[PDB]
């Protein structure tokens, strides 16, 4: 028996509604992915399949672009993986974009597998195109990547024999600008993209009553509200860290749509996160947009020099609310914690503790695992009370955000009874 429902909105198409009240942490829907693919920037990094990191991954023989952590993912993949090895071979040393390889892999999903329980409420059939409301810039955009999908899938797919009745190369890209899911890991690092069909009814806030969290690419749907029978259910569709001009710009060119909620109406939080000198935050986000293609690639030592040039520059400093200075803290506590500089981690963590509690309210599963990272730095320096204080933070959130059915819930819950065996000791 299902908690959520597909209704038509009064004005943002399709969504999902409350079958049944809702309270904080209930699972309303759990979903494994349509299709999905590891990203650009995490490739050779992460296993093409459960996207867990390994220091020495496996290569398929035959294209040498998947990659897997055993033999099990490697086989296990085989199905999903055989018709894009011929294509990823073909076109060597050709990398697709990552939207081309993900509709691929839709492509070969509908044609060749049974039909999906990620399309159990809606199927990428019903999905939203936003053809009507494209710029001519975006356009241009979705031809190109038509042409990259003709040129990659030669080796597969000729003719319209080969796709989906009456699919439409132009309107699935389309499709998949405004669909796409990002896939974190455990540690919150983008590793992948995918589409979730079902998922996709979900309309965006600023201030939403639900939350998404992934589990490799297995996704899990939770309430973070409570929520009466016939209320939407909503996503954040964004960052939180973002003002209501970059939020605007997103949900734009992204999404095509103009919000209305009341965090966009009141540019709430705006002024806080754009506190410190205006010439410094500018050269901060400007040097971000480096900084966070180095993280995406998972070059922490290069992460690590540009965000201690920031964080202890010689020239003025921002205030950790400013959203800038938070993100290369962030960046800068997650390099340190992948180089095993602990100590300097703990610095940089701690620091963004008040911060994301501001800017990340009531239950956001950011928060609880930053606040978890804090509490494992504690508790490996032998801060026993304080990475208890802070390990049982992070479960108040994550049994909402996350709950029993993630991985992560078992390993805090054990965090917690070591923690608190040192305490009783
Ligand atoms: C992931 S789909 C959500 C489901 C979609 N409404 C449907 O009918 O399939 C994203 C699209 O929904 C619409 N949308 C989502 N949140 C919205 C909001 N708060 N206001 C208006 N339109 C919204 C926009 O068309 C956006 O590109
Ligand atoms: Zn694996
Ligand atoms: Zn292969
Ligand atoms: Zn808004």
């Amino acid at each position: 028996p299902l908690k959520v429902e597909k209704f038509a909105t009064a004005n943002r198409g399709n969504g999902l509604r409350a079958v049944t009240p809702l309270r904080p942490g209930e699972l309303l829907f759990r979903s494994d992915p349509l299709a999905y693919t590891v990203c650009k920037g995490s490739r050779g990094v992460v296993c093409d399949r459960c996207l867990l990191g390994k220091e020495k991954l496996m290569r398929c023989s035959q294209c040498r672009v998947a990659k897997y952590c055993s033999a099990k993912c490697q086989k296990k993949a085989w199905p999903d993986h055989k018709r894009e090895c011929k294509c990823l071979k073909s076109c060597k040393p050709r990398y697709p974009p990552d939207s081309v390889r993900l509709l691929g892999r839709v492509v070969f999903k509908l044609m060749d597998g049974a039909p999906s329980e990620s399309e159990k409420l809606y199927s990428f059939y019903d999905l939203e195109s936003n053809i009507n409301k494209l710029t001519e810039d975006r356009k241009e955009g979705l031809r190109q990547l038509v042409m990259t999908f003709q040129h990659f899938m030669r080796e597969e797919i000729q003719d319209a024999s080969q796709l989906p009745p009456a699919f439409d190369l132009f309107e699935a890209f389309a499709k998949v600008i405004c669909n796409s899911f990002t896939i974190c890991n455990a540690e919150m690092q983008e590793v992948g993209v995918g589409l979730y069909p079902s998922i996709s009814l979900l309309n965006h806030s600023c201030d939403p009553n639900c939350s998404i969290v992934f589990n490799g690419p297995h996704l899990l749907l939770r309430a973070v509200r409570d929520i009466e029978v016939g209320e939407e259910l909503t996503i954040c569709y964004l960052d939180m860290l973002m003002t209501s001009e970059e939020r605007r710009k997103q949900l734009r060119d992204q999404y095509c749509f103009e919000c209305d909620c009341f965090r966009c109406q009141t540019q709430d939080k705006d002024a806080d996160m754009l506190t410190g000198d205006e010439q410094v935050w500018k050269e901060v986000q400007e040097s971000l947009k480096k900084i966070e293609e180095l993280k995406a690639h998972w070059k922490w030592e290069q992460v690590l020099a540009m965000c201690q040039a920031i964080i202890s520059s010689n020239s003025e400093r921002l205030p950790d609310i400013n959203i800038y200075q938070l993100k290369v803290l962030d960046c800068a506590m997650d390099a340190c914690i992948n180089l095993g500089l602990l100590e300097e981690a703990l610095f940089y963590g701690t620091r963004t503790m008040e911060p994301y509690r501001i800017f990340f309210p009531g239950s956001h599963p950011v928060r609880g695992v930053q606040v978890m990272k804090v509490g494992k730095l504690q508790l490996h320096q032998g801060m026993f009370p304080q990475a208890m204080k802070n390990l049982r933070l992070a479960f108040d959130i994550m049994r909402v955000t996350h709950g029993r059915e993630h991985s992560l819930i078992e390993d805090l819950i054990l965090l917690l009874e070591e923690c608190d065996a040192n305490i009783r000791a």
